[PDB]
């Protein structure tokens, strides 16, 4: 993909960014589109358009379409899918 910047941009290197929000992250074996990263970073996910505050997406193929997490934790929105993924706050 190329671009993509949060606030500096480290994507580990097989990581995926087309047009998202993100802000002081890393990622790690993941995807995104449309995530507001606030200053963290994943590991093995799929997220796309959803607000996570610090939380560690890791997971072996961990997906997220539409969460509004905050500190590893999802918020009660019904556009989450909070099926084979968890955040432990990284």
């Amino acid at each position: 993909d190329g671009s993509c910047t949060n606030t500096n941009s480290q994507l580990s290197a097989n990581s995926k960014c087309e047009k998202s929000t993100l802000t002081n992250c890393y990622v790690d074996k993941s995807e995104v589109y449309g995530t507001t990263c606030t200053g963290s970073r994943f590991d093995g996910v799929t997220i796309t358009t959803s607000t996570s505050t610090g939380s560690r997406i890791s997971g072996p193929g961990c997906k997220i379409s539409t969460c509004i997490i905050t500190g590893g934790v999802p918020a009660p929105s019904a556009a989450c899918k909070i099926s084979g993924c968890t955040f432990s706050a990284n």
